[PDB]
């Protein structure tokens, strides 16, 4: 069914929004519809898939898109997963609200492969924590 809409938004859909969507489906429920947008997209990032799938959250079925004001303006909520992304809110009437975080893009983490992967693990854990707080606190 449908009852609310939550629309993730980041500087690239491909990474942060895709993972936030997978955690939100666990922490929320059918009382909401959960999708992702971004300033841009490139694809369902293999990191976003494997990071969620290692938690048992098979986001392989998801897809990326760039922002569409036609869903944004109807959402109960828009979640601007990084502050530089929050500029890209073309219309959020009183039917909508916004939330804000500061997540750097995990696919660009670097130092060594294990440091890049560790950064993937940190970002999923914090995004999952974010949805846990949002769900529990009703922020």
């Amino acid at each position: 069914m449908e009852n609310k809409i939550i629309y993730f938004l980041c500087t690239g859909n491909s990474c942060r929004s895709q993972m936030a969507e997978g955690w939100a489906k666990q922490y929320l429920g059918d009382e909401w519809k959960v999708y992702s947008a971004g300033i841009e997209a490139h694809g369902l990032n293999p990191n976003a898939v494997k990071a969620m799938k290692e938690v048992g959250i098979d986001i392989s079925n998801q897809t990326s898109d760039i922002i569409d004001s036609d869903i944004l303006n109807n959402a109960d909520l828009v979640v601007t997963l990084c502050g530089d992304a929050a500029d890209k809110c073309p219309m959020t009437p009183p039917h909508v609200k916004r939330e804000h975080w500061g997540f750097d893009d995990p696919a660009r983490a670097q130092g060594t492969e294990e440091e890049k992967w560790a950064f993937f693990q940190r970002v999923r854990d914090e995004i999952g924590n974010r949805l846990k707080e949002f769900a529990e606190t009703g922020k």
